[PDB]
């Protein structure tokens, strides 16, 4: 009777929430795959700077 | 009868589905921090790193 209608309402509320929290997933991923790149860099750039003053010794 | 419970099925399997999205979501977001105060980390390292060298021109 009703109970069809507040469970159709229901999978389609969870469906919304659960289609918009794959969206936040993939973004953290590739924010998270961002930042790697960035600390990489970082480091690099320290053993770049830190060889170069072990020379300089 | 048969629809009623295919619905609560598959809001329950949908529900069940989402919580372990946020779960994964909360995961990425810890790791995410994580890298950014390694980069900031590094970041601060080198600033320290350069002002050696600028003392041995
Ligand atoms: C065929 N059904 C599905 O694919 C189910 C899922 C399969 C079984 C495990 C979890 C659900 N589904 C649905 C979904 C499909 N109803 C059936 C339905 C019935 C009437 C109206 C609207 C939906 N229910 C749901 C539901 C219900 C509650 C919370 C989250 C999802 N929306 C999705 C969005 C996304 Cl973003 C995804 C995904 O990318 O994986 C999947 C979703």
């Amino acid at each position: 009777q009703e109970r069809v209608q507040r469970l159709k309402e229901e999978c389609e509320a969870g469906s919304r929430e659960l289609k918009r929290c794959k969206e936040e997933n993939y973004d953290l991923a590739m924010r998270l795959a961002h930042q790697s790149e960035e600390k990489g860099a970082a480091l690099m750039r320290n053993r770049d700077l830190q060889l170069e003053i072990d020379q300089l010794k």
